[PDB]
């Protein structure tokens, strides 16, 4: 474990997921309202989710060595198998809270497993000018879900109830910074140009993941806007 | 790229999976009935699914060499990724249509999986013989797909709109027949008995698949079948 | 295929999921009730998912080898690609009993997934110790899932139908004691201690798996627990 740097970044990942999960686990005992429940469950997968693939990261499983520029490149793919579940799983509670229509929600979801698909195959590509090829159409298909989130999810929480239409908008401004951050530190780091060494790299997106996943479970399941309107 | 023959229909594929994807796309921007964005949702990710596929065995990344009859035997692995996922978006597209039951639906998409699973797996298989078993039970839930397309839904669209009914008669013939040819084409090809060569069946694959999404889509997406009756 | 010990018992595995997906088949012609059709459909899809996968051990297909200890240790993988899918039908046809939440269903497949996905991790990790990390782990979410199945669907059950709550107390029993069974002999067999050898151990996991299986769906779909209520 403690041959490579960047293991001390992956513990404390690993341990922020677990004890984020543990907090959410315990705090949705006490709910019995169905659309409440509804929005424990889904946030409470998500860093149970990224805790078992930070681990196996941690020891060692979900890292392969792939071979460009001349080199045998440490990439770690658990990363894409986290977010292939994690990042719908978000997305979901953004719909939910703004009552999306179906079609709506398929279409986020697709593009978003696009996203993410697009992006692993762009990680363990081997010539090296095709990588950018596929971190290209993987962006276009995150610039597709950020569109939406603003021009078709807005309009629909203005005539939501008032403390749904707050918290979206909170959770709306939290995503579109955090997500656009990802691409950036694939572009510059170890999977990409290699400006940043890996153990930076990986500090980066543990914090990113900690906030997109921890952060954003927090301001959601602290609002009121995940019960029903009751008397 | 150009160092494999079949190179020409992999590039032709993708242009007319992106094209047909884009169509798609700006067709859909003026659309808010509910209904019809469900249609367009499924329809639209089917070419943008398959978009990427084809870019991948373009590339060379979906391509693996298997060993049977003591040869390293060329296999794009990546059909099955793109069937895995377009091919259950299809049948959603027709059960929807006819307002099908929650059980029939799940037992067709269930169906798809084993079919394309099974088809993975024979095409990966190295025993030669053994590469026929799975094409035989991959074919017969292919079969039963087929069965329930027209003794399960045919009844079902006749007591529908009379332009739902229609629309679905045309995709219901289109489908069955362009499926049909694909475990054909797979039989005699390089997967199978190896009477094909791989160049042709790569051209082959490329007409039914560019008919069975994009052709299939532009005859779902003029019909007023997808739109609620309204005033 | 003879030349492993196991091979009668994944043979004898093979036919009695082919012979029990067949008789569910059959049996669900006759049925137009549309809730009878969902779990019927559920339920046939388990055993037919189960005997691809048996055939693809029998052949050969579904084994891998897997370095710890100082030797090459045959791992049956094709296990988890069933479980993976059957595991959660199985689920959904308790819940679909007791007409569970969306919120409930969701926390049970979501506990599922991660119960058989670090299952799967553990039993191709290389590191020796690190294997029963990741048996406790699926452990503990295999003991999430039997804490809802009792401390929250059986007190849902008792305010439905006399005939779905006697149905379900039994399914329900039947479920705890023979899934609590698996991560036993996971960590005697082959796998963890190595205590008992491989064909002992495909032994009992045929035996465990025709009973969850075609047992179990013999139980339900025999029940009138299935139909909804009509004169
Ligand atoms: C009902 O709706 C509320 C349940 O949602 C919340 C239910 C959760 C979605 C269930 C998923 C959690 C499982 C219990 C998994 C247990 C293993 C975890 C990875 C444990 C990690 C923390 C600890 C080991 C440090
Ligand atoms: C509606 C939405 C959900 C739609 C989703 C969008 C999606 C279509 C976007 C594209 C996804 C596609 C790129 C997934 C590729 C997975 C692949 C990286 C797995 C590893 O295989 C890659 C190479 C080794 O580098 O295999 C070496 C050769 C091996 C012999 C490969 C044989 C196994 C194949 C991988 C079998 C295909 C399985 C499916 C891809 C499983 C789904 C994986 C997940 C990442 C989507
Ligand atoms: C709301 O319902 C309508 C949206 O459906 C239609 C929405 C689509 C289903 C969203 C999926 C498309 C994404 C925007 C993916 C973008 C990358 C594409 C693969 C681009 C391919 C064409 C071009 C690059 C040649
Ligand atoms: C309700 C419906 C959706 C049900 C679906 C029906 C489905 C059950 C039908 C059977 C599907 C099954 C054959 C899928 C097999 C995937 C497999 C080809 C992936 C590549 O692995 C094959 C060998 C190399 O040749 O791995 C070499 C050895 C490696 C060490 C393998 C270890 C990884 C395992 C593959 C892990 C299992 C993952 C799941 C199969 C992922 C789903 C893939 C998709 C193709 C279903
Ligand atoms: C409508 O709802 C009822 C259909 O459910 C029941 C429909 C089933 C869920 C459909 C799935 C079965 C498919 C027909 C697959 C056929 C191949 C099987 C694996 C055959 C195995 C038995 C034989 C080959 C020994
Ligand atoms: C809501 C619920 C459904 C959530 C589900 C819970 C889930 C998150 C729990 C953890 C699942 C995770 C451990 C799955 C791992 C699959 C992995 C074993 C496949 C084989 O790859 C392992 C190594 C060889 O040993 O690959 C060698 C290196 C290769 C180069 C690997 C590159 C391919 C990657 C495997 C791509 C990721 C694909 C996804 C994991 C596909 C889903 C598989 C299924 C088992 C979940
Ligand atoms: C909890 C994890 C989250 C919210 C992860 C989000 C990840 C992304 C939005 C990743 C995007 C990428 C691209 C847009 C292209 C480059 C490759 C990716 C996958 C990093
Ligand atoms: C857009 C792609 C479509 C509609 C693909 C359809 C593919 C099939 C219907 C494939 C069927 C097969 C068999 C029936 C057995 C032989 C192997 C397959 C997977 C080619
Ligand atoms: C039809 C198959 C069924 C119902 C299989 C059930 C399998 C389990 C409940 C497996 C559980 C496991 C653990 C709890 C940890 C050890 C590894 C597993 C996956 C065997
Ligand atoms: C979206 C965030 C990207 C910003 C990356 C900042 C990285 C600065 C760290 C110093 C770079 C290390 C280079 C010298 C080793
Ligand atoms: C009362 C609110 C705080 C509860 C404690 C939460 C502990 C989980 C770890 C959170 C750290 C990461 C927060 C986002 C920066
Ligand atoms: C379902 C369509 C299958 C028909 C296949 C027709 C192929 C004819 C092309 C000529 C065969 C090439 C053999 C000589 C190289
Ligand atoms: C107005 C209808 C035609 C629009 C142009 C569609 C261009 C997409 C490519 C379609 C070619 C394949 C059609 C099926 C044979
Ligand atoms: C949950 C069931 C586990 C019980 C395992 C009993 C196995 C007894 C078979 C004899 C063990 C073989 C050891 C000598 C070869
Ligand atoms: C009339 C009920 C019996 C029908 C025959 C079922 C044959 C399928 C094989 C069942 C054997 C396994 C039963 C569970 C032990
Ligand atoms: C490729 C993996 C995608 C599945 C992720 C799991 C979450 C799915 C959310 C489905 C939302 C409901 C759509 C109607
Ligand atoms: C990782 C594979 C999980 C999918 C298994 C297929 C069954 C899914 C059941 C979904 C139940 C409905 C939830 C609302
Ligand atoms: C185009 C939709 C408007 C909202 C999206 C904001 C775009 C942020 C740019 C992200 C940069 C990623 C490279
Ligand atoms: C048996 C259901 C009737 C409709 C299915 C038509 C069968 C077409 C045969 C396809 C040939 C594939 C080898
Ligand atoms: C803790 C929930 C009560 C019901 C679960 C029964 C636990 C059975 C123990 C299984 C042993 C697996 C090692
Ligand atoms: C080695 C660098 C080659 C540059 C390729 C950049 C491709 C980016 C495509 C974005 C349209
Ligand atoms: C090398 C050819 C061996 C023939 C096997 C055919 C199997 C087909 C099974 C269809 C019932
Ligand atoms: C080689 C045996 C090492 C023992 C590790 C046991 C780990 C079990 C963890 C359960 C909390
Ligand atoms: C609940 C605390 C979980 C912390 C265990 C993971 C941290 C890795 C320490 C080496
Ligand atoms: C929108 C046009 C898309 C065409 C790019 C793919 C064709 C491959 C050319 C080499
Ligand atoms: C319907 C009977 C299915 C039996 C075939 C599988 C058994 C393997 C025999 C070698
Ligand atoms: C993106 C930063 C999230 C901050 C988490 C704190 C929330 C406390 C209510
Ligand atoms: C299967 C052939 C499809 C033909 C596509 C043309 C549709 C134009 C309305
Ligand atoms: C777990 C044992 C199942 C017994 C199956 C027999 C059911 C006949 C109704
Ligand atoms: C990490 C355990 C949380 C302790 C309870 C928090 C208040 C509900
Ligand atoms: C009005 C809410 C502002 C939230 C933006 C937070 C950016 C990290
Ligand atoms: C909408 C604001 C975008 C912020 C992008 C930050 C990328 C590091
Ligand atoms: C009555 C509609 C006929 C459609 C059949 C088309 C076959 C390619
Ligand atoms: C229902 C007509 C079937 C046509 C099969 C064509 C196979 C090449
Ligand atoms: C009251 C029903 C008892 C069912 C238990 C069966 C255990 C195999
Ligand atoms: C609730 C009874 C549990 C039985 C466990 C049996 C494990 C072999």
């Amino acid at each position: 474990i403690t041959g490579r740097p960047e293991w001390i970044w992956l513990a404390l990942g690993t341990a922020l997921m677990g004890l984020g999960t543990l907090y959410f686990l315990v705090k949705g005992m006490g709910v019995s309202d169905p659309d409440a429940k509804k929005f424990y469950a889904i946030t409470t997968l998500v860093p149970a989710i990224a805790f078992t693939m930070y681990l196996s990261m941690l020891l060692g499983y979900g890292l392969t060595m792939v071979p460009f520029g001349g080199e045998q490149n440490p990439i770690y793919w658990a990363r894409y198998a986290d977010w292939l579940f994690t990042t719908p799983l978000l997305l979901l509670d953004l719909a939910l809270l703004v009552d999306a229509d179906q079609g709506t929600i398929l279409a986020l979801v697709g593009a978003d497993g696009i996203m993410i698909g697009t992006g692993l195959v762009g990680a363990l590509t081997k010539v090296y000018s095709y990588r950018f090829v596929w971190w290209a159409i993987s962006t276009a298909a995150m610039l597709y879900i950020l569109y939406v989130l603003f021009f078709g999810f807005t309009s629909k929480a203005e005539s939501m109830r008032p403390e749904v239409a707050s918290t979206f908008k909170v959770l709306r401004n939290v995503t579109v910074v955090l997500w656009s951050a990802y691409p950036v530190v694939w572009l510059i780091g170890s999977e990409g140009a290699g400006i940043v060494p890996l153990n930076i790299e990986t500090l980066l997106f543990m914090v990113l993941d900690v906030s997109a996943k921890v952060g954003f479970g927090l301001i959601l399941l602290r609002s009121r806007a995940i019960f029903g309107e009751a008397e």
